């Protein structure tokens, strides 16, 4: 048996902006239960798609936690570097605590790796009272109806998209893949095509926008994104659900009351599916000496449903009904926005990712950049996703057909 005190260390990358209940705050009602297994919970201090760039450095130098957040899409990546440990002896044991989508999303050829936190649905936010203003009473369910009604309200000097290169990996990759995947193992070899009817859909949707002067082009995590929140003029966007608390707060209040939660029209070729954008596990690393009670803490702390709902996570957590925070359906109109997350999580496609995923990300952000002054055409986001994701797989020394 172990020492009576073991004491395990997890890295996030979690908000913990105020009106949150703090991860450490969390990490302390665990520790004051159990001291037999002590917990220190740290946050990453660094852009997110860093955090596994530091991971990689830990884990080769000894400094890595037991526990640390890894997208879903990160993780067939860090596995393939050796970073992770297989937990799957451990995990079983808490399957059914989670939904099974999510669950599936730990694992890499029928081992686990840890257990998962939340899903990212990509959604639809907008004020209801500024559409109203505009004469936009429904939103427009298809590219061309929609695109007539941004061009509308860019003539009012207001937008109903943002165009976020910064996160074209992220999201422009989510939107794209609601339809199809990109990767797929065929045998011995990856089969890569990121230049799909999807992809090609929304390529054209945010061409068309860009080039009619119809959408926002701040980079996401700017303050000139909040600045046009703020100002009023961004009064529509994609966001993916877990954006919710971090939307209200970047808006200083504007528009509260008026704010609502829709699903994704019918824009990108999506036909009525949504796709990913984010959503997490906590992975247990390669040398941790306690896999056992970390996943036993991990199980608790993803358990924690209000406490990560005010985060603004969408759990993976089945063991209770996540409900709306009063601050959010009083931000949003009164509107039960969690009852939308569910429903978008319910029609969210599936999306494999290939290994290095995060130089395709990286190269998308590249490109959609250069379509802002319309120097590059949105669909070189895709023509480029293809070649980096190719060249990437090659370079990890697998097979691409
Ligand atoms: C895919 C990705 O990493 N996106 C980044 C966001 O990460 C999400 O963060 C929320 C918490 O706010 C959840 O942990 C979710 O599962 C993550 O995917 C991150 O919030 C933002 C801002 O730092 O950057 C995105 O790139
Ligand atoms: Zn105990
Ligand atoms: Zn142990």
């Amino acid at each position: 048996d172990d020492g009576g005190v073991v004491n395990i260390t997890y890295m996030h990358r979690l908000p913990d902006s105020e009106g949150m209940t703090l991860v450490n705050d969390i990490v302390a009602k665990w520790n004051k239960q159990h001291p037999d297994i002590q917990v220190k919970a740290t946050k990453f201090d660094g852009k997110a798609s860093d955090m596994i760039k530091k991971l990689e450095t830990d884990v080769k130098s000894g400094e890595a936690p037991d526990l640390a957040q890894v997208g879903y899409a990160e993780l067939p990546e860090v596995f393939t570097k050796g970073l992770l440990q297989d937990v799957t002896q451990y995990a079983e044991q808490y399957k059914n605590d989670f939904a099974s989508g999510p669950y599936s999303l730990v694992q890499v050829g029928g081992k686990a790796y840890g257990l998962p936190q939340d899903t990212g649905p990509l959604v639809y936010f907008y004020n209801k009272a500024e559409f109203e203003k505009l004469g936009i009473t429904e939103i427009p369910q298809t590219a061309d109806e929609f695109i007539a009604a941004a061009k509308t309200a860019a003539a009012a000097g207001k937008y109903i998209m943002s165009y976020q290169p910064d996160e074209a990996g992220n999201m422009i990759s989510g939107l794209a893949g609601a339809s199809g995947g990109w990767y797929k193992v065929k045998g011995d070899s990856w089969v890569v095509n990121t230049e799909t009817d999807g992809s090609k859909a929304t390529a054209d949707f945010y061409q068309q926008l860009l080039d009619a002067k119809a959408a926002t082009t701040n980079p996401r995590w700017d303050p000139s994104f909040d600045a046009s929140i703020k100002d009023g003029s961004l009064i529509g966007t994609v966001a993916a659900a877990w954006e919710a608390p971090l939307f209200m707060t970047s808006s200083g209040g504007t528009g509260s009351g008026e704010w609502q939660v829709a699903q994704l029209g019918d824009w990108f070729g999506n036909a009525g599916k949504t796709g990913p954008d984010g959503g997490s596990a906590v992975a247990v690393l390669k040398n941790s000496k306690h896999p056992k009670e970390a996943m036993e803490f991990l199980d608790w702390f993803n358990t924690q449903v209000p406490d990560l709902v005010s985060q603004g996570l969408v759990p993976a957590a089945t063991t209770e009904d996540a409900e709306t925070p009063s601050e959010w359906s009083t931000f949003f109109g009164g509107q039960d926005i969690m009852k939308e997350f569910k429903t978008a999580n319910n029609n969210m496609g599936d999306f494999t990712y290939m290994p290095g995923f995060s130089a395709v990300a990286a190269k998308m952000n590249e490109t959609a950049a250069k379509a802002t002054d319309g120097s590059g055409k949105v669909a070189d986001i895709f023509s480029d996703a293809q070649t980096t994701s190719v060249d990437t797989l090659k370079n990890f020394g697998l097979s691409v057909s």
